């Protein structure tokens, strides 16, 4: 019938006319990149390669959703809150004397099934939602909705509402965008998730940079969200994505994702590239999971989770996915109490550094290193620790 390919053109040379020439079909255009998602018969697709302006012609690969129910449950109560044992391991709690996220710049961006935006645990820091589902960009609440139930958890490990009920997150008070990127299977197209990606920065305004002035993660004036956070993974590293996810980079928003559960010797994409915060999963008893893909950044709470789940509800889960939104939560009390306090966020950073200075460098430093020293490929650098991060944030 068709496929779905992602064509990277120049955008000066490019006919699209061209392209409904040969029968494709637009979905959508990127803003953010020089490239469009189209659907074409694949006997076309041949044609596409050789067409003026069509650098490159990507296909649409799959990822999918890093946690899964412990137990095989299918949530359950909390009506009194309790704090995850992840949460306290990763020292969180000290901090909210000080922030607890609800500084107003401040957005996390969750790309993930869907959000329960309805859970009286979540609801009150809920946003903005969408939905990229299929290269369609919804903002209607129905599209929006959790069909899983991972999004929703992932969602309640970062933000849940520290009050009388259910669990509370790393960031109790921070703002959430719920950008969904999978179904109600947990599989996304690669295509969807650089759109959620995309939407991430464009913000609810649909404009990135509308005050035009250079400055978008930590401009008060933009909305975009300052931490996008991916609970997912697949084998693929396709270039358009690779582009998008520099363009969140590039905006300063700190970017995070699951290493994967395969055991592997190296993290799946997109943790695996060199912007984006690849998570390791550790237990209880702070050793690593088995399951958990090497060679990553940091690590973090993945085994045996509760968080919220949907109706109204919470649930146990593992993967490396668990051990995602604990790290954007910390990054997400970084930036907000760094910018409570001096009136700007801090910088990324990249994967060597080892300072003060930048975001990253500080998850490095600040982190517990175990087994070996320095750097190793089971832990990363270290468990993630939030209260001694934000110290040295506004040290
Ligand atoms: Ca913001
Ligand atoms: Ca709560
Ligand atoms: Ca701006
Ligand atoms: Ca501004
Ligand atoms: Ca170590």
């Amino acid at each position: 019938n068709t496929i779905r390919v992602i064509v990277s053109v120049d955008k000066a040379k490019h006919n699209p006319h061209e392209v409904l020439g040969i029968g494709g079909h637009i979905v959508y255009q990127f803003k953010l990149i020089p490239a469009v998602v189209v659907d074409v018969p694949a006997n076309a697709v041949g044609k596409l390669k050789k067409m003026p302006g069509v650098e490159k012609v990507e296909f649409d690969h799959q990822a999918v959703l890093l946690g899964k129910p412990s137990w095989l449950g299918g949530g359950s109560t909390q009506p009194a809150q309790t704090i995850p044992w992840g949460i306290e391991r990763v020292k969180a709690p000290s901090v909210w004397s000080i922030t607890d996220g609800s500084v107003s710049v401040i957005q996390v961006a969750v790309l993930d099934t869907g959000v329960d935006y309805d859970h009286p645990d979540l609801a009150a820091n809920i946003a903005w939602c969408v939905s990229t589902l299929r290269g369609k960009v919804s903002t209607k609440l129905r599209d929006c909705a959790d069909q899983n139930g991972h999004g929703t958890h992932v969602i309640g490990t970062i933000a849940a509402l520290n009050n009388d009920i259910g669990v509370v997150g790393v960031a109790p008070g921070v703002q959430i965008y719920s950008v969904r990127v999978l179904d109600a299977r947990g599989s996304g197209s690669y295509s969807d998730i650089a759109i959620g990606i995309e939407q991430a920065i464009l913000g609810p305004d649909g404009v990135a940079d509308k005050d035009g002035d250079g400055i978008i993660a930590g401009d008060p004036d933009d909305d975009a969200a300052e931490v996008i956070s991916m609970s997912l993974g697949g084998p693929a590293d396709d270039s358009y994505l690779y582009d998008m996810i520099i363009q969140a980079y590039n905006a300063g928003i700190v970017i995070v994702a699951a290493s994967g559960n395969e055991g592997a010797p190296s993290p799946s994409y997109p943790a695996a590239y060199p912007e984006v915060i690849a998570v390791g999963a550790i237990d209880s008893n702070d050793n690593i999971a088995s399951f958990s893909n090497r060679q990553p950044e940091v690590s973090a709470p993945g085994v045996d989770i509760l968080s919220t789940y949907p109706d109204d509800s919470y649930e146990t889960l593992m993967g490396t996915a668990m051990a995602t939104p604990h790290v954007s939560g910390v990054v997400a009390l970084i930036q907000a109490a760094y910018y409570q306090k001096y009136g700007k966020i801090l910088p990324v950073g990249t994967f060597d550094d080892i300072s003060k200075n930048t975001v990253r460098g500080i998850l490095h430093i600040t982190a517990d290193d175990l087994g070996p020293t320095g750097w190793d490929a089971d832990y990363g650098y270290g468990v993630v620790r939030a209260a001694l991060a934000v110290q040295a944030a506004l040290g």
